[PDB]
């Protein structure tokens, strides 16, 4: 990555970030608690180090084919908004990245670091990772097994138990963070069984998610 | 998080905090111990390194929505406090934080970093961890399984391990310092069993812990 | 903890101390050699870093209910000692800590802060550590499961397994050095079993611990 | 390795560096996300350093006697190439690099820093390691155990599932990003069950890999 | 223990040097491996980072309790060769250390500091690390399990075998490297088995260890 | 070791080098890749170093007395080389090393810096660490368990397995790189099985080792 020793300077990528990334995909494979983990082991990384990261996964191929797919979308439009003049380069002076550049297919460490370190920045390595983060994404949703729908209280499940279910359901499924903050007072009642349905029904509407669980503990 | 190398900077928060967190959350979920394991782990924390280490758990989605849910009224009472002027910013100056900004959903890093390194300090990370103590202390408790009531001495029950069970109990029912004192007077003895209890009660008012325990040891 | 790149100023305790600790407490209980481990991991510490230490402590509630008593009784004799001017303090001036502000309770990291980089120091740190190390050897005795009287030689027990029971119950019941420097020609031979205690008895006295153990090989 | 602290100085490479290595070959062979890991792992590596991580493996001597094999072809290009005089050097001069000197065999450690620390540096490191993946790449893809031919789904596997061995094996056969881009429209398909292949057809041409996943999942 | 950035200042002992000596003697227990092992992971150490070391030892309280009586006698004779004025100290003046400040009980980790940087040092920890080994190499060789004569081949024992008991018993009952040089010449080949020992006689004398093996390989 | 902050200056070796020499031998015992991994291990090591990383080694005390033989050899021959004058030396002013101070039995540490910092510098760490790769390397071959004329393909053994078993002998019993490039076209051939020999003579000669892997494949 670049980091401050101090000023802004190139360093290998340790042997924890490397494991720890494989280990959490070992693991985790695309639950969605993974892309935040992928953003901060990737804390100040190069597209280099984005490579790296991706390359040294060796499952989940299918899905490694699928992120290409979003990243070469992500780099044409790149490549519509700062098309770049094809001429050769000015001796000495910084050329502009392309999308391939950005996606660190066609650019050097040296190049990506020039970028990144230029007054002021050309962020390539926040460039790219937005683009992998919104095709991990893509998998995340893929890879989410069950609908919200099929999330309903057992009879004999604790809501708490429930309710963790709901909101890891919504969560895979990349619901906004408006229809998280509203299922509440909707699909969370409906779904829950008729003895805690009862309860939360007969606390009428306002009910803070506490005093859901509260009511039906 | 934010640390002097020397000046103020921003570092990459570590694998082994990421980590380190991720298997507190595992191993012990909502015990109260996993609280102050939260705040040393996230010193110097900026909110962005706050929302990565929540972000990063898969489970208890029921509680982390909880959690929003206090992030958001704590917001909220902020904005009350603290309103910002609507017109757009100064170039080149610090624009005042919002709720939202301190939670880090509406601020960038860099703002995130001029708030914290400003002379004075915005102290946005300890404004947020804040919060975000508060709330994990309301799930403490949500999730605390047992009434202080039905800590009881089993008649065959070392005297010690009863008080671990009871001092464990009052500390995830959130009791206050003061009633952690002063039940050592009441409910500790009247939880007691009936063989301790004689002794204990033939010790006298004003019994330390560390006698009561010597007492029915 | 407070260290020198340099010059004195203040780290976040690492995951390795705070894992460290939790770990050695899960293992090892009060055995008496946790008290040392303690103090070393515990190197620098400010009063939050102890508090912290301390509260990341999940079981022995029993116990550090027992510790907050030694730490009041501790901290109502420093401010028998120290009393402090409860006038407003002067301007951007130094404010006297009082126990409480030693056992980091009514104190901020950065007054801890100011009161240990002070020239000279005022080592709140290190005055809290000692009450601290005061409660756990409290609790160490009390947990400490057998008398020395109890330690005696089984008939077929190798006589160097008979001293390490001997010497670590002496530890853990607090006997001092001098009592533990000399119940080598008394209680040790008197414990001992028939044959080694005849071999013993016939070394005459001034007998170092490496004859004794070396005539009963 | 080589890196910078500030200026450019040499480094042991660290235990950690030399134990992953060795345990990533251990666990995963020759499957190709090990080039990557090698890649990183020996990122800043001198040409030691590289003798030394590949040195380290004890098992798959079939392997590094393929690799030596390589490294001799590549170090015989580079002298037809590089020519060096053979006339004795220019005292205290700094002597052309030879293929031998470039793989470590004949050259110092601080030849090595000489050259790679040079203004502007001769990347002996890089030249090197560029030679040994070119090595490593041939031993993926003998070592790849399956013909793409071979990849077909179960009647009950899932799609996902049998996209992923396909990608997979089409990685370790070592096909161009050009054949992994376009047998999604050709042999994915045709390898593709009766059901899904039904489906996938239906789709006409340009269906993404997100699609088909979608359509036969 | 005291480290040069620079310039020699203190350093807190690491949870990594401290869980090191502690499993080492959980493992080794006084296997005579253990004692460089001490001496390398003391490296630097004060006399406060030795009674550290060897406090946080939870077994063997025989063992420690022997080595405090070797330390006694230790620093018995360091007071009869520098015996110190007993005068109350020059005003901001180093003090001469006595036995008991060496050991570390009677000085503090400033004094121990003051001492060890002064110019030139007074090498406090490496005198009393000197002690402690004199110490524990009684204990090595009381711990010995099995004199060098009772060391004989089995008649189906690899030669090898036999010799790697036998140097390891030699090595825990501390023989001289004169009488290690020479025993191979001696008892090495009385106690080998019929069929080595008629093979070794037959080499002649003054045949290198090396020989011997290949000899009875 | 002696390693650049900046200057040279000597570190205390860590615990991590200290327990992966111990493990690494624990493990693989004196397969030949230990010997570059000892190599990698020692980097920077004063000869002080290389006595802790032997010394700290439990078992094979048949092979570290016979490494002991090999640096008394090659000690005694540094001396013959390079005898020192028997004198007292200059007030202040650098010794010769004998080959029992480059072996670090009659030096210190600080003369071991002395030497190794000078300018131009004295390397004894790393003219110790030659003479200690060599005798590792008589213990290599000595321990090597199979003659290369043993290892013959089985008539069900795949190919690559046969020619791992080969390559791992070669290297055991210490094959010059020439032999190794050459065995390939005798040896490899020779003790492959009939199927296989068969397939291979008909390849003719100048077939690498790809090719040969490639045809028995
Ligand atoms: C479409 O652009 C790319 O292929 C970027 C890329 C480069 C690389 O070296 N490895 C990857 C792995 C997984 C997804 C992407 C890439
Ligand atoms: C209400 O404000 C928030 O949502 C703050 C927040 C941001 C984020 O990225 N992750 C969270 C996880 C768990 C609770 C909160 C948050
Ligand atoms: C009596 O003073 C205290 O309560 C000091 C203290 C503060 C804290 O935050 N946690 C503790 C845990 C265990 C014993 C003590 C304390
Ligand atoms: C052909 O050139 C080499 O032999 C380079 C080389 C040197 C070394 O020390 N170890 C190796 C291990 C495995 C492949 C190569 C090498
Ligand atoms: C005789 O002098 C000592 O007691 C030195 C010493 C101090 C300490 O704190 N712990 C020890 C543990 C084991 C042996 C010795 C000591
Ligand atoms: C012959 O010279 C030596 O004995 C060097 C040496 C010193 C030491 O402290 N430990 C060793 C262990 C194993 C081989 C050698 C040595």
């Amino acid at each position: 990555p670049i980091v401050q020793n101090g000023q802004m300077v190139h360093q290998c990528i340790s042997p924890r970030t490397l494991n720890a990334w494989v280990k959490v995909v070992e693991e985790k494979a695309f639950s969605p608690e993974v892309i935040p983990m992928f953003s901060a082991l990737s804390c100040g990384a190069t597209p280099q180090d984005l490579n790296t990261m991706l390359n040294t996964v060796g499952g989940h191929q299918a899905a490694m084919q699928m992120l290409k797919e979003t990243i070469n979308e992500e780099a044409a439009e790149w490549d519509r908004l700062h098309p770049v003049h094809a001429g050769p380069i000015a001796p000495g002076q910084m050329r502009e990245p392309r999308g391939s550049d950005i996606a660190g297919t066609t650019s050097t460490l040296q190049e990506q670091i020039g970028w990144m370190t230029h007054n002021p920045p050309i962020p390539v390595g926040e460039i790219y990772k937005r683009w992998i983060i919104l095709g991990l994404n893509k998998i995340v949703r893929m890879y989410s097994p069950t609908s919200i729908l099929d999330i309903r209280q057992g009879p004999k499940e604790p809501f708490r138990d429930y309710v963790d279910r709901f909101y890891k359901t919504l969560r895979a499924e990349q619901a906004s963070q408006e229809v998280k903050n509203a299922a509440t007072e909707t699909l969370l009642v409906q779904n829950a069984n008729p003895d805690c349905k009862t309860i939360l029904k007969a606390l009428g509407p306002g009910a803070t998610l506490e005093e859901m669980m509260t009511a039906c503990q």
